[PDB]
DNA sequence: AACTCTGCTTTTTACAACAAAGTTGGATC
DNA sequence: CGCTCAAGTTTATATTAAAAAGCAGAGTT
DNA sequence: TTGCCAGCTTTATTATATAAACTTGAGCG
DNA sequence: GATCCAACTTTGTTGAATAAAGCTGGCAA
DNA sequence: ACAGGTCACTATCAGTCAAAATAC
DNA sequence: GGTATTTTGACTGATAGTGACCTGT
DNA sequence: ACAGGTCACTATCAGTCAAAATAC
DNA sequence: GGTATTTTGACTGATAGTGACCTGT
């Protein structure tokens, strides 16, 4: 007869015991009492046998009596409904939540770790969904605060994490290209044209463009109530874009004769259209024009950016700023940037 | 029988640890050896260590004051802050509010959660604003509570103040006229007050405070109850869009009202701030107009007052009359 | 004969032991062991007799290395000298320290309590030296920060407390009063007058005033380098204050003839003066004029405030701002404010 | 025996508790019973427990990390961030600095204190700025350390950044002239580079990268290496205060220098950024002028360039030229 | 009056991270 | 017909903090 | 011929604490 | 006679967060 | 028969307050 | 003469340690 | 004559490592 | 024929409990 040497467990020359995780190779100190070594030994022998632990009481206490991710998000949700926000803001957020449900365990909050979070966050970076991550993060983040504001938690695990910063990919649109798409838009219904023209001439948001009524015009002035920021403007029917040969007045009355409807921009059956279709068809003429660009191809909104860019040089910087329904002075210097396209010709000026 | 504290055994020989905090017990397993183990682990968590030095008489008694009892001294702390008789009461109301929202346990013991709990209570009934001030004050009391070191941490600070869109709607020129009209069944000063109010754009609270002694060589001296700003309004003002002249307003007051105050009762005596708005109110409802949100109120007259003075003379004037010193729609895109 | 019941200590009906602080009246729980009760009991009987406590090994660790106020303040000091600051900023701070030294215990950091801080802080309010309190506080605070920055501590006890808020007492000066003082200034040496006039016409800081050289003037413009903010200006020798009948040029040549020295403002023995004396004598003239004010009587700098207030109404608000060496938007408004004194008469304009 | 751990007795029958942390021993008294008491007290403080479950092997390990070992992987994640090769080495230099300032112990065990300690070391020597960047970086490393959860807490964050006053003095028009003159003993390109630099107000780093192929129909195309901004400088510019014409400067470069690069070596090849500034330096010293603080340097020329363009034509022009995008002594108060 | 010490009250006014460069002291081919 | 309460909303203004002063009552030559 | 649901990218503005009020239902002398 | 690093200092560029969009893919009629 | 847990209830527990028990 | 404070124990609210009684596999 | 508190000094203590010793 | 893992008994750095020495009253 020899020894009852629990596997993985070894003894030292004086009679001191260690357990060796064969995972890392690192030994561990137990004590002097064979009896007790033994015991702890076996416990660990079954752990390797299955990510299953005798988890400390500390743990098991704190547990059952404090949250559950999905369960709180569910409440998160409702709190948002309360904030008093615009219907779409909401759903943007909603989407992200959803995102989280699907990225994370429905476990207890404090038991969510930084790493787990980053882990899924990074999942979204690696696929090239940089921007996403930001918002996902951002929101998740919030959810927490508030969760903490309702004291289920003590600390935001997210805020320890780093926001992916995103270099914008959408290329800009040059005067040349517009004309080349204006041309391709031939096979497209007649309103796309006018919308285009209008778009550049008023430099207004597509969303708002689809909302203008013929009753919005009084004594040579087009009144617009911006949907996004609520700022109010009256655009004079006198404007003209010299670089592309478009007159606002001339654009507007083509819309009265050929489109005819309550909306300045209207469908072929005389009804107002959806923001999304207008960019949607502009998209088609983009592909149909066949031009090549670096990164993502420009889109409709781009029209508003070209609009400001040609307004800047035609009359003034202060003018481009005012038409855009645009107040701040951090962006007339970021709605001016070319993003690598064509060379800011410094003049003798 | 070495049965560690808070851990108990069952019929079969099943072991359980009981959190005394909740009362719920917990499953362990079958080996006393390992039960024990986790047992003490547990009794370290809730209880890390044990004794105390009876030199923690001399420490742990005055450590616990309790909400209500501190609020009680909070109060008196405020009394010394040196502020306006009403301000105090505002606050006071808050407190009370709190009294009725929270247990009377010790400070240390109150939870973030519990707090918002009630806070939210106030949102959900639609009394946002209140929330704010409740919060905000609760907060304070805590601050100074830690000021005197009964605690460590402002639990409040972690919570969020609701943000409140104001509902009181504004009053337009049309409507005022419509009310001035309904004001017929009302005692005569209402009208005068109204006019006065629009014309002087002054706070009802001060309006009720104006003496005929306040007028010297064509100038009305006002000492603003609220901010202490001093102004002299010239007897020459007139609001064109509604056809009221200050001077013609003022002399109607001396003839039909006759009293120490410019605005007075039918019994020749000074009126109370609240009555003024109060009767205005009745005229509101008797006019029968509808609006969006809550109906405008007397103060509103000061707002209309400025809105019509901005257009008639200048924005600089509106600010001057109101009692304002500093600064804090349909834009015109010019041809330049 | 019966028993050895240590005073303050009593027994219960079943044999449970408690000590009664007679200080409070409140009892406390010991246990079952007569022997051990006894023990803790005597410990307590000592305590009553000496502030002295058998304090913890706990305590007794953290203290032979976790510093001492005065000791750290001494090091605070030094950090300050390194911050790269103006020679007097320094002393201001310095004075406050000192303040602290004399307000508080030379104990260990974490042992300082908020209340102790308050207590002294209040000492300073109660005496009416409101503002002081502020800066004391402020700095103490800082000292702590940094102390925390070097980890002797973990928590700013300071920040818990609140800063006295100070209503400014210095009354302002009206045009009439200036005349009144200009008059009593007769008994005073000649430069006083000139300085006064100069001060109001230049609206410049006395400190800068005393540092102007005749070499600072070229081609009808006076160059000034403000010592306080470093702002650089050129005042034209053409200025005139009509409400008081003072011409910059006429004022300046008075200085050349009767004062004669390197400095535009100079002593009777042709040397540069000390900022303080200037104010100092102005004071004398103040007292000797005999006028009554509410709160504290205005003083020389006040000349700068008068200067702006009469510049405001004479030419423009934009001009008053340019002359001062003052830039932003919280001040050419917290300088046109009145403070009890004058009633803002509104007009028909 | 009864003798509790870390408590030792002396030859007399004197009791002491030895703090294992420092090594320092502590006095208690003569009574064993009391000794013991406070003893274990002590022994809860440092260690309450002593035990773990060996089932806390599966947590102790991969938790256990050490500075240098992490910095080691810190490094690697930097390489992935996608940045310009120099940025990286800046960073890496910092790293190194850290290695040399701090123990290679485990993260959790690094104290605020020690950090400051070393940071201040860099202050005291007058290397203000460095401290900042060291800090800055160290901080980051920690952040992402926690991002992978070996730690809880950024001890850095509690520390403060030295704030530093810029020492490099400015260059005035007179001085440049005096340097241009001393530059006579220097190879010919120096002069040209200098002129070019002022006239183009371009980064030395970019100056040395300009090709004769960069010029089309009177315009010099420059792609700024530092921020990627693209500009076309017209060959018609001239600086009046110093008598230098861009076109005249450019063609002295084609005849005297002759090479693919507009600025070139004596052997017709492209020069190293560093050399250019380097020789400029020589001419500085050789000019013999005195300055307050650190002496101006080549880049200085770009600053001069802007200062003289501001006054000659416009503030909007100087902005356009330097690849400056947005806005970020004496101002004549005329009587307006 | 002239000159420094001192305990006080006012005026003024505002950076932090990331990036990605630029300046110069010695160690190498 | 007016009051003072109370539970609620609304409007005005001062908001931190680390730097540079300024100003008058002594003590001392 | 449109129509909205569902998963991504982009475009914009930017605030919180103190004081000190005013509103207005209720019940009170 | 120039190179390359390594250690240091600059200078330009973006900084969070919430809020409100926009734009192509399909499966639904 | 048994893992995971709950109840309901008396036999210490941790303590108060006013009447008996000397002390200023 | 007579009120600050010590003690002493019947009067008292509460939790701990048992075991009876769920429950859901 | 001793409270307070420090040194040195080897016998555990808590391991790592590359040979020796079977598994796959 | 020849790589994964377990043991295991000399090789190694650091503390823990002892006393042998300090020293300021």
């Amino acid at each position: 007869e020899r020894r009852d040497l629990p596997p993985n467990l070894y003894i030292r020359n004086n009679g001191y015991y260690c357990y060796r995780d064969p995972r890392t190779g690192k030994e561990f100190g137990l004590g002097r009492d064979r009896r007790i070594a033994i015991t702890e030994a076996i416990q660990a022998n079954i752990e390797l046998f299955s990510g299953h632990k005798h988890k400390p009481l500390t743990a098991r206490i704190n547990s059952d009596n404090s949250v559950t991710l999905h369960s709180w998000l569910d409440r998160y949700e409702k709190i948002l409904a309360s904030r008093g926000i615009k219907q779409k803001t909401l759903i943007n957020y909603m989407s992200k939540i959803k995102a989280i449900r699907r990225g994370l365990p429905d476990a207890p909050l404090e038991d969510i770790t930084t790493k787990e979070i980053a882990a899924m966050l990074n999942g979204y970076i690696d696929e090239g969904k940089a921007a996403s991550a930001k918002l996902i993060r951002s929101t998740l983040s919030d959810a927490f605060r508030e969760a903490i504001a309702e004291g289920h938690i003590t600390t935001n695990h997210v805020a320890a994490t780093r926001a992916a910063k995103s270099e914008v990919r959408r290329s800009r649109l040059t005067a040349d290209e517009y004309l080349k798409i204006y041309q391709a838009a031939e096979s497209s219904p007649c309103w796309l044209r006018l919308a285009m023209e209008l778009a550049v001439v008023t430099g207004q948001r597509v969303g708002d463009l689809c909302e203008m009524k013929w009753s919005d015009i009084v004594d040579g002035y087009l009144y617009v109530e911006q949907s996004k920021t609520g700022v109010k403007i009256a655009i004079p029917t006198a404007l003209h874009i010299d670089a592309l040969g478009i007159s606002m007045k001339e654009t507007l009355d083509k819309c009265k004769e050929i489109l005819g409807g309550e909306t300045i921009i209207a469908s072929t059956r005389r009804e107002p259209l959806s923001s999304g279709t207008v960019s949607r068809y502009f998209m088609r003429a983009r592909k149909a024009s066949g031009l090549s660009f670096e990164g993502d191809p420009p889109t409709f909104h781009e029209l508003r950016s070209l609009s400001a860019r040609l307004y800047e040089k035609q009359i003034s910087d202060k003018f481009a700023q005012h038409l855009l329904g645009h107040k701040s002075d951090t962006m007339a210097s970021q709605f001016r940037d070319d993003r690598g396209r064509e060379w800011d010709k410094i003049e003798i000026k």
